[PDB]
This record gives structure tokens, sequence and C-alpha cells, in this order.
């Protein structure tokens, strides 16, 4: 037991080290999407740089989760970090619609690790969830919702994914 | 051979005069598309600015071309430039298709140039193809492989084709 | 096929996607390493940035490709992260040896690629190669190479562990 | 016809499609000469550069032709340039003495353009021709004249011929 | 053998510690012949400076080598240097005569080399040579193909060397 | 004798020739030490970056020489550059004790240098070697010492040897 670690329950421990693993894992399938946008008969390039930030975004929160892991007393244990489950993602729409869940699925988990955190009485867990990923999700689950919203009301298909995309660019 | 000449083959020396002249084709097949994408009629000023631009970037290949003969000890001979097949490309995206697949033959005959090179054992034209014609040849197929994909997703014609236009400019 | 293709073997193309999963595990082992190494029990905070530093410019190694894979207009198949071969990477000398071996790993994987490559006649990739890997894998062998016999010489327990850290960080 | 077309008579347009091929013709002759004093065995970069811009401004006085076509509603036909008869050109006043030669050609068509101009009752094309050209034939034509001159006290051949080329240069 | 060495054929090796003493003997022919023009008999400033920087160049072309060498494992050996045949150089002439083929010499064994790199499949060693030597030499090589060119047009005794030698100072 | 020379002895001519190659043999081995240094399984760059600079002025010794030659009227002769005794220089000690010895023999050359340049009365030569040569021939060989010592007290390998090559950097 490191020589650091005081009211850190280790079910905590355990499931931030799922948490690193699925925010690895979903930076893992932005980075597809960013890449398959990027294609010659995709030719999206707005929806390419937003995946790609997505990707960039949702790895560091992996990593502040893993410094966390440093610092409370608790040990990194990395699995694997599996296959985006498709390589190609259609329209921006279909791509849109996927990153919302997604993020509702971090969100889900999110919110457990809190209340796992709350039953170990661990109010310096608790905080850690919510200066630094409870409110990042909610922005960003509103923030597709727009986008969304904004691209069906742009005719979600032909002119107005093309017009979209430059104004997400 | 003059003083300078060193491992220089006659049918490599021979394949540049010709790139030097195919080439000059080019820049002036993207020479007319310009100037008819400049017509009253067209009125397509980012078509036009690209095709410009191409001109000037495949003549500058075909004067590179001249320059390496020299610097090889070889004799350049001039060919008679062509007119191009056609005055009147139709549509953009006709120019567009149009000229992908003249990049690609030029494409197609720097690979037979660049084959012919080591095989009679002349790494640096392969260094003066690689780090000058192969690089640049792709990065401009992908290019306008893009544009199509886009501009088809734009509607290629009507609003669709007016508004990539002022994207392309 | 892609509009874009010309001259592209299909098995030149796997191997990209090979080379797309070699780099991501080291970046993966990298990043496992960086975090190691700011554990209060080990708390090296050189080997850990130098182990960071290798950890991303690896993801941009997997990324790069990414890029050339829709360039010559082939099309990503990304596969699972295998997890780490370990844990605890043990004395910082036994991280950069550990570290070497994976370095040449893919150094010999890339060497490969390049023979894949120079077989099926296509000096495009042999560029990307040998402008963007074949070089610098070397050069991350050397450094290592360097940075062991120096840490061997520091003592590689005790005082000289910690005094090398502090030069390399 | 065209929307902007007034005042137009078809043998202007017919006697520019002439001057262009012609305008194209001159900048491809000293596309020629600006290389072949490049060679080592020549070895005069003073007239090399001379004849390049010699080409640019040839060149560029063909797509000004070219534009005022447009301008006018007129139709841009764009026919095979001819490669030039001799690619040895010999001395330096050689080069020079072929050179007011054609410069005297291209002033000799531009003049009968003017007339054509005239007679056609085009006030707008006579003064295209002399705002842009004849001022700058006849400019062009007395710079040669001196040269050549100077270059004939100087010394054809041997060192003096070295001296005006730097002079030039 | 080494922590570094990876697909380094020892013919390399040994034929790079061949071509390091063979750029320092045309590094020691250089400074031969850059200090006999500072003789007050000789007296040409500038062909001294032309080569000595030469001495230089091919003096840190060796190191380059010497670099490589410990990049890839291999083990420098050096050899004796031996003195240049002659002392007494000649004509401005004579001397960049005997550049020329000291030149083409340097360039003959670096073809060679890179044929051995071809041989022992090195992509590593191919790459060095094409972009750091083989483009050396090429130009290197026209420039003095340019020199003696323009120095036989100037007159190599006489005034007309005492005029080359200043525009080269 | 050329029209230059006034009090200048064969003898002191001959010896200074002699000094250019011996000083040249210098160069060299402070050239092999600092690559050696600079081996993967060597890894000392401050000990490196010493003999280079070593090398460096030890050139600029013979170069000054050689045009001490030109200067009096003297007839330069260069003489084969010997390879160093020894590739492998054991540690930084052996080299720092071997360079000492070295920088003792050519002080030794230059003192014969001195007392037969005053003997035939050539005040001015023994006017260039305390100025430039016995000045800075002894300043380093108390450098020498210093760095010898103070090693010792460091430890001359293990750590003591690691601290003391990154204050020698
Ligand atoms: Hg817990
Ligand atoms: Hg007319
Ligand atoms: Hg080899």
């Amino acid at each position: 037991a490191s020589q650091v670690r005081q009211n850190y329950h280790e079910d905590c421990e355990a499931s931030i080290n799922k948490q690193i693993n699925m925010e690895l894992y979903a930076s893992y399938v932005y980075l597809s999407m960013a890449y398959y946008f990027e294609r010659d008969d995709v030719a999206l390039p707005g929806f390419a740089k937003f995946f790609k930030e997505s990707s960039d975004e949702e790895r560091e929160h992996a990593q502040t989760f893993m410094k966390y892991q440093n610092k409370r007393g608790g040990r990194i244990v990395l699995q694997q970090i599996a296959a985006p489950s498709m390589r190609e993602w259609g329209t921006g729409l279909e791509a849109l619609q996927a990153a919302l869940d997604l993020e509702k699925q971090v969100n889900q988990s999110l919110l457990e690790l809190h209340s796992t955190a709350s039953g170990n009485n661990d109010p310096h867990l608790t905080k850690l969830l919510e200066d630094e990923y409870l409110e990042e999700q909610v922005d960003s689950i509103k923030k597709i919702g727009d986008m969304i919203t904004k691209l069906k009301r742009a005719g979600p298909t032909g002119l107005g994914e093309y017009m979209f995309d430059k104004e997400l660019n």
C-alpha cells in the first residue's frame, strides 16, 4: 500500500481503471471518424477536425484519471483498447448521432462512479469527477444536440452537409 | 557526352525531354481551362484561379526537368506543344474530372521514368523524381478527389456549383 | 476503386494498416511507462517525461500513416490495441532496455514495409518511409542506446539513477 | 452571341487567336534560348536570365490578349505551339541577332493588327496595342539595338563576351 | 555486437571507412590547392577561397559518414591520409581540371556505394547518399563545368584569368 | 627564393613544413577521440566536444604555419597525415592522459623550432611562435592538468566520470 493513500477505498480505484479504458476506447472511435471524414470519397473536412479534437479531448480525460490514480495512492492497470465496432460512418449526421450516445454512455458511467465514490465517503473523488468531467460531458452532449438540430434543419443531405461542414470547419 | 556526364543513360535522357514536352502540354491544357472559366458566359473565378495555378505549377515541373537536363549533361530538345483536345470544358466537374485523369497520365509517365532510371542504376534521377514529382503528383491527385466528391455533395450545378466556387476562390 | 488510387498494392496496403497498429500499441506502452514513473514509489520525473514524449510522437507516426492511407486511396482498418506487456517496468534502466527492443521491433517492421514496397515497384511509399521513418527510428535507437550506456556509467542504481533522471528531465 | 459583345468584328477576334499563338511561340523560343545558355559548355548566366524574363514577358503578353478576348465577348482558340527551328543558338551575338528579328516580327504583326483595328473602326482595340504593346515593343527593340552594338564593341567572341555577360547579369 | 546495430551489413561499414578516408584525401587536396594560390608568385585570392571551402566541404562531408558510422553501430577506422601527388597546381584552369576529376571520383565511389547499399538492401543507407551527397556532388560538378567553360572564354592565361579570379572572389 | 624572401633560412623553413604535418596528425588524433567518445557504447558528449574543438584548434595551428610559409616566401610541401596509433582510447582519463603528452610533444617541437629560429637570427619567426603557439600551448597543458586532477578527485570511472563529463559539456 502506497505511502500517500487515505480514505481511498479500492472499489473506486478500480472504476477509475474502467473509466480510463472507456475514456481510452472513446478517443479511439473519434479518431476512426476524423480520418474516415478525411477520405477522398467523403471529403468532409469540418467533421474531420471536430472528431480529431474529440479524439484529443477524450485522450486527455483518460490521462487526467491516470494521474488522479497516481494522485490518491492507487495503481494504474491498463487493459486493452478494443476496436470501434465500425470502420465507415456514412453521413456526418450519423457520425453525430453515435457520438451523442457514446457521450451519454460516458456520462452514464461518470455519473455512476460518482455514486460509487459517494458510498465510500470520498468527497475528494466526487470533486474530481465534478470539475473535470461532469460539466465537460454535459456541455458536450448539449453541443451535439444543437449540431444535430442544425444539420437536419440544414437539410441533412447534399448541399446542407457541405454548407454545415464549412461552418464547422 | 559533355564534360559533366556521369551515369546518365540516353533512354533516361530522352524520357526527360518527353517529360519537358508533356508537362508543357499540361500547363497549356490548364491554361485553356483557366480562361474558359473566366469567359462571361461561364463566370467561375475560383475554378479559373485553380487551373491558372495548375498551369503555372505544371510549367515549373517542365522547367525543373529542363534544368535537370543541363545538370546531368544532357541536351534539351524542345518539342511542339500541342493545343488541348477541346476549347469548351463543359462544367467545372467535367474539368475537375478532366484534370484528374491528366494528372494521373503524368503520374504514369513519371513512374515509367522512375522505373527506367533505376534499371540503368541512376539513383540520382530517382532522387529527383521522388523529392519533386511523385510527391506533389499524389498530393494533387488526392486534392482533385476531394473536390469532385465535395462538389457532388454540393450539387454540381446550380446553387451548389456557385458556392463550391467561392470556397475554391 | 478509390478515384485517386494509382499504383497501390493491396498488400502494400495491409502493411500500412498493420504498422498503424504497431505505433499505437507503442504509444500505449510509452503511455504505461510515463505514468509508472509518476508513482510516489518510483517518482522519476525525467524518465516519465521522456516516455511521455515517446508516446505522443509514436501516436503521430500512426496518424501520418493514417493520412497516407487515405492519400493513395486505401481504407483504414483499425484494430484493438493490445495491453502493454507489463504494469511495472522495473528500474529506469529496465524501462529503456525494453523500449530499445520495441523501437527495433518497429524499425524491423519498417524495413519490411520498405522491402514490401520495393518489390511491388512503388517509390512513393519507400519515399514515405525513408523520409518519415527509417531515419528517425535508427535515431530513436541511438539515443536510448546512448542513454542506456550513460545510465550504466552513472551507476544504474541509487544516486546515479537519481542524478540521471535530473539530467534527462 | 455574347451578352457583352459590342463593336467587335470577327477579323479582330481571329487576328487575336493569331497574336496569342504568335506570342506563345516567341515565349517558347526565349525558353529554348534561356536554357541553352545554362549548358555547362555554353555557360552564360547573363544571357540566360535575359531570355527567361523575355520568355516570361512574351508569355504574359499572350495572356493579356486572351484576357482581352474574354472582355470583348470573343472566343479564345489555342493552337499548337511550334517548337523553334534551332536549339543550338550560337554566339550571344547570334542570339541577340535572332532576338531583335523575332521581336520585329512580333512588332510587324502588332502593327498590322492596329491597321486591322483601325479598319474595322475599333477605338477600343487601337488603344490596347498602343498603350500596352507598340509602346512595349519599340523599347524592347532599341535595347537589343544597344546590346548588340555594345557586344560588338566589347568583342563578340572571347573575353569581351564573358565581360558583357556579367554586366548583363 | 552493438546495442543499436540493425540491418547493417559489414561491407557497408567497410566501404564507409573507405569513403571517409577518401573524403579526407579530397579535403587535403583542396588545402594544397587553397594555399598554393596565395603564394606571392601565384597570387589568386579567388581560386584560394574556392578551394578552402571546398577543403572544408570535403572535410565536413567526411565527418558526416563517421557520424553515420556511430548511428548504425559500426566502427570508424581512420587510415593514413596520403599527401597529394602534386604541389604545383598550374593554371587556375589546370586546377579546375584536376578538381572536376577528383570530384568525379568522389562521385564514382559514392555511386558504387549506393549499389553496395542497394545490394545489401539498406534503405537507410541509400537515402543518405542520395539526400546528402549525390545531390551534392552533381551540383558540384556542373559548377566546375560552368567555371572551366567560363575561364576558357575569358582566357585561361593572362588578363582574362585575373578577371575570372575577381568575379570568383 | 621568390621575390619576398628576407632572412628565412631553409632549416627554419623545413621545420615549419614538419610543423604543418605534425599539427595535422594531431587534429586527426583529436578527430578520432571525438567520435570515439560519441560511440553508442561510450556515450561521453563532453569528452567528445572537447577533443572536437582540439582537432579544430590544432588544424588552425597547422594552417597558420601554412600561411607563414607563403608570407616569408617558402614553399609548402605537404606530407602524408598518419592515422592515430589507436582506435579505442579506453577511458576519458586515458585520453586526457593521452593528449597531455601529445600537447607536450608538440610544445617540444615548437621550442626546437624556436631555438632553431634565433640561432639563424629570424626574430620574426620567434615573434610568430611566441604570440601564437608557445602561448596557447601552455594554456592547454595547464588545462589538461586541471582536468586529470579533478576527474581523479571525482572518481575517474562510474558516477564520478558521468558528472565530470556534464561539466565538460
Ligand atoms: Hg470505493
Ligand atoms: Hg478588325
Ligand atoms: Hg552493403
